[PDB]
């Protein structure tokens, strides 16, 4: 669950998260950090 583990990072280190996990879709994980947004 990418959303559960961003839980424990920042929406400016989605670039630190991508990286890490090697994640081509940043676009993803901006738009699950929103809706973590929704969530909370």
């Amino acid at each position: 669950d990418i959303m559960e583990l961003l839980k424990n990072v920042d929406p400016k280190e989605y670039e630190k998260y991508a990286r890490m996990y090697g994640i081509t879709d940043f676009r993803g994980l901006l738009q699950a950090f929103e809706l973590l947004k929704q969530s909370q």
